[PDB]
């Protein structure tokens, strides 16, 4: 509220333990952040580079638990950017053209407190100029040091990813919720969901998936506790779709299953998958 201790260009609430420095075209993280802060919003700025120790203060921001840097024109997050935030549970870097994400951005040097990481729409425009894998860069940051052991929720929508990163599933043992919506995934064939006991939610909407084959159906058929989201994929309703349609009619795993429709072939375009039978599915 008015009069609460606050940096210039920010609005603060001591009662809510909240600092908001939003849509202010800031170029650097404010230096005199109040030590009470639990929730810090620094969205809509022009930060460019997040250096090591960008939030490290003396005394530290020991209560800072939620940090939102979405939409702030960050193009580089350096090694150790989030060091000396011992309570940090939720971090949002979405809608930043992150051309340079250090592998040690989340792990620092030398296990992270992070429980939720939101990295939607981080792929820079015209990233193909780079001679490095963007998805690989992000994966390396996720796995470095095995620092992200407590991570329970990961969002990686809208990043032009071409494949489901298998190492993320194998090496983040606490993950409960994974969002890979609005990417360009084409199949799940070489991905194993067999031992993913903790995974409660998997978002694959708006990808380029053609069909799920029996192998994947089998492994999902054996995860009772998952919710999978498959909306707006360009399903190909030919004879290879037969297993998936059979499964879809029986399963409780797929959320919103009534919305799934064929994109191809032409004679099946826009037909609802749950309504199809063996006679519709021919090669
Ligand atoms: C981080 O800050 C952004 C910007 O305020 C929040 O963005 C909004 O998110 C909702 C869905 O959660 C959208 O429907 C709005 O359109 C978003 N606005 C913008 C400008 O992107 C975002 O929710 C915040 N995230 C958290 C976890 O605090
Ligand atoms: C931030 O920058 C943009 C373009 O430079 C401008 O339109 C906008 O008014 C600025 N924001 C504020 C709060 O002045
Ligand atoms: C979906 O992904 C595309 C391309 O990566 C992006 O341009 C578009 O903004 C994304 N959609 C949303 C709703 O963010
Ligand atoms: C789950 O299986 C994969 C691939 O077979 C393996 O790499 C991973 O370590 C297993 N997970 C656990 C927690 O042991
Ligand atoms: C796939 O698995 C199901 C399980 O009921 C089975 O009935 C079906 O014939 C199998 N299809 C294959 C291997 O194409």
């Amino acid at each position: 509220e008015t009069g609460d201790q606050c940096p210039a260009l920010c609005e603060c609430s001591e009662a809510a333990r909240t600092v908001k420095c939003v849509n202010r075209n800031l170029t650097e993280v404010p230096t005199d952040l109040p030590a009470y802060v639990r929730n810090l919003f620094l969205t809509g700025n022009q930060l460019a580079v997040l250096p090591a120790g960008a939030f490290a203060r003396r005394p530290p921001l020991a209560e800072l638990a939620a940090l939102n840097l979405s939409g702030s024109r960050l193009d580089e997050v350096r090694a150790g950017a989030f060091e000396h935030l011992p309570s940090l549970r939720q971090l949002d870097l979405s809608h930043n053209p992150l051309a340079d994400l250090s592998p040690f951005a989340f792990s620092g040097s030398n296990p992270s407190p992070l429980v939720e990481l939101i990295l939607n729409h981080i792929v820079p425009p015209e990233d193909e100029r780079q001679n490095r894998s963007f998805e690989g860069m992000v994966v390396a940051a996720l796995l470095a040091g095995r620092a992200l052991q407590g991570l329970r929720r990961l969002e990686l929508a809208s990043n032009h990813f071409l494949y489901l990163p298998r190492d993320v599933l194998a090496q983040l043992p606490s993950l409960r919720h994974l969002d890979l919506s609005n990417n360009s995934l084409v199949s799940l064939t070489y991905v194993s969901f067999r031992n993913l006991t903790h995974l409660e939610s998997l978002h694959l909407e708006d990808n380029a998936l053609k069909v799920l084959h029996n192998g994947t159906l089998a492994e999902l058929q054996g995860l009772p506790h998952i919710r999978v989201f498959l909306d707006n994929n360009p399903w190909v309703c030919d004879c290879h779709m037969a297993d998936m349609v059979t499964w879809l009619k029986e399963t409780e795993v797929v959320q919103g299953k009534d919305r799934l429709t064929c994109a191809y072939p032409e004679k099946m375009r826009n037909r609802v998958l749950l309504e199809l039978n063996s006679a519709d599915l021919d090669c």
